[PDB]
This record gives structure tokens, sequence and C-alpha cells, in this order.
């Protein structure tokens, strides 16, 4: 047996199941547990960890409480760090489309040094649900439709989280989310019914999850939704027979907020006693604010409902989760020295200003840019024109951490910043975020997030066309706000809100150059701008330095190198939209009425997945595969030369995808299995190399076999996922 | 068993040549010309035909027959989806009616006409469940509701198949499209199916069996996947589960093209392997793509199929022929050589009485302000929009032999009503799309749609110079069927945009506005219901769709129709249906946070209901009182209510009753359908009205599939549409 297990095992005979079931109690400072109670009741061993305090002073002053504990076990701290803890990176979907590891690495070490440096232990990230529904304000956490790609990010983000080490005072542990299935919400409304085959399931949505389990991550965030009709908080099959038994997973697992409770409003129990074991006998171990875990499991065991073999369980991933943070060797060990002087935890001198400009570079995606309008040389007089041209709020994003949007940079700011003097820059708002005063007063129904200009509609578009008159170009800032965007925020519509496409039409109608720079947390239908803009630039919501990397590439300091990882469908009534699809027995070329098709809008979407533009040419040479069989256990080689056939250094990403085209279940069209980001200067070449062998050629089929077929495999290599050149190899 | 003796005796007879001819199913076409298809059918080598639908076309196929060596007679199939030669409203309309009388009558006469041509066979009923009302085919089926689609499927194939399959005036179902082609992702048509064993057991599944269990002759197999796997080569589907499980003793007969189709599907690399994969899934008869016949001998020989697989195919198409009395006489439903030659289209041979009364029963009123409706006999109408004088429409989609010059138009309608008594003023308004697009869309293959030839702003002003002159306007709007019809998938589930922009001029004119809608597909009405005095939904009403419109406008009948399928208020918000789950987190009245199961820029639920719908009259229910608090295995329950009509005018509505399970294995939905009654009421009447309950419409699919009723407490809820009810308890021992 490991230290741990001796360790875990010697303090566990110890314990009371008083005790035990505290450890279990995952609370946060609020209305249900406020401040002075909650201190008590650390001092009483009746709490495990806290969520949702942040700062150094606040975390010590809960660690302390812990000595007056009969065991002193100490408590963890974890947070909602999804992508920066104070400063800001892009959000996910943004990393994401930088298709590069090294930059999404950076991005959670970052975060993990800010967190722990605040004291905490943890953090509720990364998320890693598939998304192929627009609809779902989630979508700006995960990184997109593709399962390769997530997977792949997923273990990176756990890796880059935890480091070396989990007891390093500059780890945190990751509590990968949310297991499972929860961006297959149906309609794409939040926490809703996800009903979905096992292949489907296995091939397609449950690899991320194993890919953080196998990078080593400590915890497991259990999810809101059924999973064919069984909330997954409910779920044996998921929890124990999936997670533990197949895969292996030591961790903790830990229920979302008051998940418990809502099994009686999912219709599993009638009471709290039965949702509490449900829970805790389906697999959940750490229950998340409600408190049913100590007001009942006692009851329950002592009337036979449960087994102590639940408890123990529970209390040794707890435990153990403790262990591997180091807070048995010192509870203060990301919490520094009791003789430490104060300090401000918002001070400028502890941000990351470099590492966050240089991340959100990596992941603006140029959509269009007409007769090479972009990049803008430092001249001239440009409109700067939109609600989110001046917005703090909105570009650090949806699930922002501990960051202050006063310390933000606008897009505004960071084009003044890039012009100095230059470029003369005029400003108008032009239009509010909505014009529905109903969503804006859900935007500010909790907090004052959207400022709302007192002026009519009239009166900002009269100003705005003053100023596109006054301008050479015109820079319109424009998209969505963060709220629109976030938890439970699901959309019907998917194009910029109508206040805004009534300025952007008014705005053509001046003929200046318009180039669109695009704020939003999920894809949208883009249609008018695609038809009538010059330029458009995707920028997500880039974070606190996300004004100084858009000025970056709009003035080509940097060759914007970002690509989509979800395709943007033409219409909200096109969804789902996503690029690895199965063909029917009736594809549509391009053309034919008796095919798989909508008819009143044209098909597919409007932007495909892998999809990005470049200020320079890219030339791919042809495909050549290293053999035309290839034998089990051997490896098949994929070769293209890449060159920079262009005036400007840039970079691009090379996509490998793999058809199966005859196999014993329908297979998708084309699956990513690679890809390389490559920067090249004007006139370099390289060639790139991929590998294949059996293990990429593997799928689920119906009885959830997980092999490769011999038979015929197609190769494609290209720079977006529609654009591509193919050969065909043979699996023996 | 003699019939089981007698078709043992002739496949004895039978070369392997002979046994194939008999699956192949085929229509006179491009790929099959006339003179080349009687020459097979001489030759043996042609088991049924499809779309010959006339005694004289049906007779000279038949006697071809003659000239083989062992003279077996053809089946003759057709699409008689929702009638013959007299239509009757579109299936969706039909589920409308709530009564399983007026469902069964369209059937019979369907049936009547399509034998009395010399058809057997329709590939009918189409029992699809849709929840997504983006696709083109929810028009054919009965809507969202699996009590519901599963009733009337049955009772679609009692009324076709009649007290004897050999009867000269049934014809056999062919139930389709099995399966859960109605799924399909993105509303897109043909697209990809996927979802969880209970849901396809519990909800999906179920219309299929009740129509094997009604004693339906074949079943007609679906163009999809089903969880990656084409139905066309799904054995779990068609033999485990079809065959095994349900006992199903009848013929499968593959979709058109669909063998060949699982080469694009990735099942097959070529069509020898797609033959395979079909016949040994279980499907006996190959439709149109003659792979069967090109493939089967090849792959006996070597040994890729086993002479089982020719044999079980043959032995059902043989058994479908001997049901169906083809082996007593090929002839019995064409009548004696020498009876006079008639005119197939004559007015005698239509059924316009059954037509225009199974019609009003489908109409749903979805709006009334101020009690408009009904109008009186009188005055100026305008009746303006592309669909008032369209023939081609009313009829809807899959209108098989339905001739549109005999039908009734909204306008016709209206004019016989009124003869001489008021005034009509014609506009046409607005093409039915002004997006050159769709009208290219709309008129490929057949032109279907009249293009005006002026621009959209000359029809409006054309309109307003009619609707100024007139005391009120009935704008007849919505869609065009080729719009809901197959591969029709939809992106916008509102009124065309030609015609929207018409209503708002119309409405700006102060005049009364009567919206007269057909459609194939729930529409997004928001706009309407906010402006429209009166909305009233037609679907596509059939033949006789003009009178029985008029008869509800003008108060001859009191509408009675509810809606089937939820209507969403936005494409945005698919899908919308009634018995969804509750979440963890519900947003309904009781719960109408921002953190909870919604979208924040549009109102949340949908714009009408299921079981919505609107009288003329009002009416009232006592409180709900169940005969026993607890109820016992074995043991039946009764839900009783009163129903009056507290109104002036007669009227039927429809009293409808749901369960919930709020305590379960699974997360069961917040409401099911588990009994309803259409009751037609004078004012003043009262209907006692006692519902049945028992364990069996208590149980679900667990997640191990396995049918459970579980002790505990079950809801009660009883009302006159599926948001306007009340509930009592009870527990189950
Ligand atoms: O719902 C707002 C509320 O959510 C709380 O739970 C979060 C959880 O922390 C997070 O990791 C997960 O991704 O989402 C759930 C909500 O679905 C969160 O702790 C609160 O801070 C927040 O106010
Ligand atoms: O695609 C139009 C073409 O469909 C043919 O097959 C029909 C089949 O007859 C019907 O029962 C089923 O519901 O739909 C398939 C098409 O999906 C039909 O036989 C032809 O008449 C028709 O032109
Ligand atoms: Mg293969
Ligand atoms: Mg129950």
């Amino acid at each position: 047996a490991t230290d741990k297990e001796r360790f875990i095992a010697s303090l566990m005979a110890r314990m009371s199941n008083a005790e035990k079931i505290g450890q279990l109690r995952l609370v946060s400072v609020g209305a249900d547990h406020p401040k002075e109670a909650l201190m008590a009741d650390i001092r009483a061993g009746k709490v495990g960890a806290i969520f949702n305090t942040v700062t150094r002073p606040d975390i010590r002053a809960m660690q302390d409480q812990v000595r007056h504990s009969r065991l002193k076990i100490p408590l963890f701290h974890a947070y909602d760090v999804a992508h920066g803890h104070r400063t800001i990176f892009p959000i996910s979907l943004g990393l994401a489309a930088s298709w590069d590891p090294e930059v999404v690495a950076r991005s959670a070490r970052i975060s993990a040094l800010e967190a722990s440096a605040d004291g905490l232990d943890m953090s509720f990230s990364p998320m890693v649900d598939i998304t192929r529904d627009a609809r779902w304000g989630r979508v700006s956490e995960g990184f997109g439709e593709d399962t390769y790609l997530t997977s792949l990010l997923s273990g990176v983000m756990v890796r880059a989280y935890q480091g070396s080490n989990l007891a390093a005072p500059d780890s945190i542990m990751a509590a990968v989310k949310h297991f499972a299935l929860y961006g297959a919400a149906e309609g794409g409304r939040d926490y809703n019914t996800v009903d979905m085959s096992l292949p489907r399931m296995f091939q397609d949505y449950l690899p991320p999850y194993k890919a953080a389990v196998d990078a080593g991550a400590g915890a497991v965030m259990v999810s809101l939704n059924t999973i064919n009709g069984v909330p997954a908080t409910a779920n044996r099959w998921l929890l124990t027979d999936l997670l533990r038994q197949q895969w292996g997973f030591k961790g903790l697992t830990i229920s979302n907020h008051g998940a418990v409770k809502e099994l009686i409003k999912h219709g599993l129990a009638g009471n709290e006693r039965d949702a509490t074991r449900l829970a805790i006998q389906a697999g959940v171990d750490m229950n998340m604010n409600d408190d049913l875990y100590s007001t009942w499991l006692p009851k329950l065991l002592a009337a036979g409902e449960i087994d102590q073999a639940d408890i123990d369980r529970a209390c040794r991933d707890v435990l153990a989760a403790k262990y591997d943070l180091g807070l048995f060797a010192d509870p203060y060990r990301r919490l520094g020295k009791p003789d430490d002087p104060p300090f401000d935890t918002n001070a400028e001198s502890r941000l990351h200003r470099q590492a966050a400009r240089e991340v959100a570079r990596e992941g603006l995606v140029l959509l269009k840019n007409r007769d090479g309008l972009l990049p803008l040389k430092k001249q001239g007089r440009i409109a700067v024109i939109g609600p989110l041209a001046k917005s703090q709020r909105d570009v650090i994003g949806s699930w922002s951490a501990a960051g202050v949007p006063r310390q933000a940079v606008t897009v505004y700011q960071g084009l003044a910043n890039a012009v100095g003097e230059r470029a003369t820059l005029l400003y108008a708002k032009g239009a509010n975020v909505s014009g529905d005063q109903a969503i804006l007063d859900y935007l500010n129904s909790y907090n004052p997030e959207v400022e709302v200009d007192p002026r009519s509609a009239e009166a900002m578009l009269e100003e705005a066309l003053r100023t596109a008159r006054d301008a050479d170009l015109v820079v319109a800032v424009v998209g969505e706000s963060q709220g629109m965007a976030h938890e439970a925020s699901s959309r019907t519509d998917l194009r910029i809100p109508a206040s805004q496409r009534r300025l952007l039409k008014a705005l053509k109608a001046t003929g200046k150059p318009l180039v669109l720079v695009l704020m939003n947390g999920r894809p949208l239908s883009l249609g008018w701008e695609q038809e009538n803009a010059d330029a458009i630039l995707e920028t997500w919501f880039s974070g606190t330095e996300g004004g100084n990397a858009i000025a970056d590439v709009l003035f080509g300091e940097h060759n914007p190198s970002g690509k989509l990882t979800m395709s943007f469908p033409r219409s909200v009534g096109q969804v789902p939209v996503y690029y690895n699809h199965l063909n029917t027995g009736r594809p549509m070329d391009h053309p034919g009425k008796y095919t798989s098709r909508y008819f009143d809008e044209a098909n597919g979407p409007l932007y495909p997945f892998g999809y990005g533009l470049s200020y320079t040419e890219f030339s791919l040479s042809p495909l050549r595969l290293s053999s035309e069989r290839l034998a089990r256990g051997a490896t098949l080689e994929a070769r293209v030369t890449l060159s920079n056939s262009g005036k400007r250094a840039g970079a691009t990403v090379v996509q490998l995808y793999l058809q199966d085209p005859v196999a014993s279940l329908s297979r998708p069209v084309k699956e990513l299995r690679g890809f390389r980001k490559v920067m090249l200067e004007p006139g370099e070449s390289r060639e790139i190399v991929f590998r294949l062998g059996e293990a990429d050629l593997k799928f689920y089929d119906s009885q959830l076999r997980h092999t490769a077929e011999p038979g015929e495999f197609k190769v494609f290599v290209g720079l977006d996922s529609a654009q591509t050149e193919s050969r065909s190899f043979t699996l023996l």
C-alpha cells in the first residue's frame, strides 16, 4: 500500500461517522451559509471544503478555524477559474481557435499561478462538453464541436493546472466538468434533457472526460442534466460503472450546485432523504451547497438504506484529494507565512498582461477581408462605432472569475494605444446592445452589466452617421454582451442584436469601408455581414488584454492565425450543423430537391469547421501516403509540403481528416485526426508528416466494440474542413 | 393451416428465379418503361407494382400474368395517405378531429375508392411521431403524442383492411416509416436519427406496434439511420424486434431505392454487399432499384446468403397475396372483363358528403376577438391571399389520385355559402413567396405554384383597394402544399414574408381581419395572435375544404378541432412538445426565475399548446373526482368529471386526461395523455365523462428496458387542453 493509502486508512480508522460525513460538505459563504455560522461549523469539523472564497486573508481565516476541530483536517478551497483568475484570457471557445496546445496550456498555467497565489487549491475547470447547438449559452465555456480537439485540449488543461506535482504551491487540482453530455441539451435550453445513443455517447461525447481522467484530473464535477432519463447526479452507470470501474478514475466526484436536492424536481425522489440516498449510492462523493448529505446520511445509515462503505468511499476520496494537494503536509502551503505582510489582491503588479495579450492574439479569426482592406495602416481618420467598442465588462466574457472590468482593455482603448497620434479615432456608441427593454432588464436583473444609453435609437444612429461621414473607414464593434452567452442564457436568434443590425445597415449605406469586430460567446448567423462588410474579425470575448490583441491583428503586428472550432450556422433554424455529420442515403451535392437539406435557405454552414483567413497566402503540395496498404501494428505517414507563397509572415493550421467510407455503422463524412500549426516567413516551406496507426482508425460499433475494420480509409489534408485534398489506403 | 400448406405447395414448384421475381416491386417510369415491364411480368420477374391506379391499367398488368409459367398474380399499391380520389384533410388535420370514428371514416372511404380502382394496398398509415416542426413530412402524421398516434394507427389499419382482407372494398395497410423517421436531426429529411432505447421504446415505437397488433399486412421500412444503422440494414429492428419480439407475420417492403442507398450511408461499397445486408436484415420486397433481382442469385451461389433468406422473403409476398384474395380471384377488385368502361373521375364515384363532414372536424379556431366569428351572410367580404383560389394547395401533399379541378377553394366555398346574399371581392395580394429561389424550388419537377407576374407592390395596392371597399377581410394565407412535403424542410416556421407584408398592410386598413391559415406543419404565429381579429387553422382540408371552411366561418359548424402538435413561438425553440421532462430547474408559471431551463430573448412555452382549440360556445368542467385514493394491482380506477356547455351555441370539445408519475426510476414527463373524450353538447347540456385507468396506463420502460409500474403517487390531470388542467392524486400499491 502507498504512503497515501496508509495515511488515509490510519486517519479514517480514527474518525466518527459525523467526521466522515462532514468531509463531504462543500459550501460557500452566502444567504444560505452566513459567514460567522460557517466559521463555527468549520471549527466543529462539519465542513470539508469551500467554494467562492478567493483572497488569501479570507482563505487563511477559514483554514485557521480547522485547528479547532478534533482531527484538524484541512479544508480545500475551490473556484470557477474557467479562462483566468484575475488576468482574464479569451473564453475557451476563442482559446480553442488558437489550435495551439502550448497557448492553451499557458492560459491554464497562469490561471493556476494566480488562483494558487490567492490561496485556492482547485478550479472547477476545464469545461470539456462537446457543443453542436449554438443556442446554448454555455458554448462559450467549451472548445467547440470536435471530439479530437476538445479531448486534446482537455488533457492539456488538466496537465497545465496540476503541474508535475499537485502539492506544488502553484498547482491547483482540476475538477473536469460537466460529467456528462451537458452541452447536448435539447433545444439548446440550459439544464434540459439529453437523450442519445450509446455509440454516439462513446464515440463523440465521452472522450473529453476520459482524456481529463487519463491526464490525472483529481476531481470530476457531475452535470445537472438527465442522461437517457437518469440525472447524472443519480446515475450509478455513469459515475460508478463507467467512471470508476471502466475508466479507473481514483479521484473525487463533486455534485453540482444544489444537484442532490434537484433530484426531487427531476422526479427521481419525492423527498430529500431519498435524493441523498440516490446520489451517494450512484457515486457522488461531495455535496455542493444544499447540505442534504449532512442532514440525511446518519438517518439513512441507521435505517440500513445505505451502507457504511458508501460513506467510507466518499470520505476516502475527499481525504485523498487533500493528501495529493499537499494539505496534510502543510495546510498553509498556498497561504504563505503567518508573518507575511498584507497586500492588495487586485494590484496591477499581480496581473499577467503580457501573457494575456500574447494568448488573445492567437484565437482571433479573420472571417472576411475584401481586397486587402486589413491590415489597416496607422493613418487617417478611423470611426470606432458600436456598443461593444468601450465595453470593459463584455471583453472579459462570462465566467470571468475574479477579473476586474476596470482593468480590461477595450477595443477602443486598444486602437488608441496602437495608433498613438499616427491616426485619429472618432467614437460613437451607435446603438445600445439591445433595443428590447425586456432583454436589457434581463441582462441588468442581478447587477448593472449593460450601460443603457438614455438617448433614442434614432439620436444614436444620427450621431454615428455623422461620425462615419467624418472618417476614412468605420470599425464597427458589435455582437453580444457576455450575459447573452452565459449559464441559462439560451438564445432563439443567432444574429447580431436587431438594434446593432439597424446600425450596421445605416453604416453600410454611407459607402465608407466597413470593418466588423465581432464580440460574442457562440457562433452567430452572419449572412448579411458576409455579403456587406468589407472585413470581419471574430474576437469572441478576448479577455483583460483583448483590446490590445485585437489592435495587434487589425494593424498587422500579428497575422491572424485563428480557425473556427465550431461551425457557424446560416440561421438558428439549421441547428445543429457540424462538420463530422453522417452522409445519409440522399446527400445534397453543394444538388437536387430529394436530398437532405432545407429549401428556404442555402445549405451548409456559412463558415465551416477549421475556417480562418490570413494576410498571406499558403500553398499545399499534393498529399502523399507512405503506402497504399497498412498492416496491423504498422504506421502510415501522410506528407504534404506547406509553403508561404505570399508577402507576410504568418501561421496557418494544416488539418488532417479521416473517412471510413464502408463500415458496420454509418461513419462521418470526415473526422479530425491531426493538425499542425505552422508559422512561416515568406518563401519558407515545411514538410508536414502525419503518422496514423490502427488506434486512429477504430470506432464504436452498435455493440460498443472498439476496433478498426479492414478496408478503405480516405485521408484528407487542407487548411479547413471544406477545402481538402484526399488519398486512400487499405487497412489489412 | 390450409394457407401455409397452399404456400408451401406453391413454393415447392418455384425456381429461385421465380422466388426472387416475387420480391420485385416496380413502377412504370424512366427506369422501367411500360413495354419492358409488361415483358418482365409475362416472364414471372415482377412481384408487385406501385403507382398504377386505374381499373383498365391494373387489369392490363394482371392480364400479363396469364403468360407466365405459374401465373402468380401481382398486387398493386399506391400512396393513399389521406384519400384516393376524394381527398380528406392531411393526417395532421384528421388528428385534430380527436375522433377515431372520423379518422376511421376517412380511411374506410379511401380504401373503398382505391379498391374500386383495382388497388390492393396503400403505403399508409404514416405513424411517425413528430416533435420537430421543421420537417416537411409532419403533414403526414398525427402530431407529437404517442398515445393518440398509436390509437389512430390501429384505427387506420382496421378501417383499411375491414373484416376480411379479401373483400373487394378492403386494401392492405403497409404501415410506415419503420422506424423513427420523424426524429431526423435538424428536421432535415432523410437525416440521422439518434436516440436512447428508453425514448425509442416508450415514445417512438408504439405506433408501429399498434399497427402490427391491429393486423397490418405490411411494414414499409424507413430511409434513415437508427443509432448509426440504416433501417434497411438493421437486423435488430427488422428481425429481433419486429419478428421475434412483436410477432409480425406479414411483409416488409423497402423504401424507394433504399437498398442501393446503403452505399451512400457507408454500410456497403457496392450493390452486391448492399443487397446481402438488406435481405439478411429482414427486408422482403425491394422497391424500384432492382438490386434483389440483379444480385441475389450471385450471392446465393457464393454462399453469402442462405436459401432460407430467399424463402422467407418469397413466403411473405405469397402470404400477402393469399390474404388479399388474389389466388382465389386475381380480378376480385377489377370487376368482370365485359363490365362497361366508365369515367374513373366521375362525380358519382366521389364521396363529397364524407369529405365535407370529416374536413369540418379538423378545423381549429385559434383566436376569435369579441365574437367576430361566426360571420353573417351579408355585406361586402374581401377574400385576399395566394391560397384563396388555390385548388392545388387545398388537397395537400400526398394527394394520391385527387384532381385539383374537382376541389373546392376557400373562395368558392364562400361563394357557395353566400349565393346572392353577400358580395365577395377577390385580390391575390401576394405570391406564396417573394423569394424567387423559393418559387424556383416549388416549381421544380412540376409547376405547382401560380406566379402573378406583377410587382409585390402592385399586388399589395390591389389588395388594399379591395379591402378598403369591403366590410371585413378574409385573408387566406400560409404555406403551399409543396412547402410541407417530402424533402421540404424549413428553417423558418412563419407565414412566408410576402404574405406577412400583405397581412401587415391589411391590418393597417382597420377592417376586421380573419385569417384562414393553410399549412402542413406548426407555424410561428406571434404577430398574427397579437394582430388578427380571428384565426382559423385549416391545415390542407382536401377536396371539400373550401365548403367545410365556409361552414365554420358562417357558423353552420361550431369549430371543434384541437391541436395534436405544439405550435412553437419560433423555430429557435424547436423542439417544443407537451410531454417533456421537468429538468432540475424547470421554467413554468410556478418556476419563473433566470436560472431555469428557458430562452431569454423570447417568451417561453409554445404559443399554442397540445390540445388547444377554441369554440363559438363556452364549456365548464366540474371538479375531477377519482373512485379511490388507492389502486391495487389487477384493479381499475375511474376518473369522473362533468362537462357542460355553458354558452349559447351547440358544439363539441375534447376532454383530455393526462397522467404524471412524479417519482420514478427514470425522470418521467410532466404529463402524458392517457385518455380523451370528444363530446357534442347543446347549450345547457351536461355529460358525465368516466375515464378508466389501470396499471397498463402507468407503466414505462426503465434504463434496462424493463416495462414497470412502480408503487407510489400518480397525478391525474383533466382539462380542455394540456395547459388548462387540474389534478387529483392516487397511490398505486
Ligand atoms: O448558477 C449561478 C451559480 O452557479 C454556481 O454553480 C456553478 C458551479 O460553480 C460551476 O462550476 C458550474 O460550471 O456551473 C454551476 C451552475 O450551473 C456557482 O458556484 C455560483 O458561484 C453561481 O452563482
Ligand atoms: O420521392 C418522391 C417519390 O417517392 C416514392 O417513394 C415514396 C413511397 O411511395 C412512399 O410510401 C413513402 O412514404 O415515401 C417514399 C419517398 O420517401 C414514390 O413511390 C414516388 O411516387 C414519388 O415520386
Ligand atoms: Mg471501413
Ligand atoms: Mg412513481
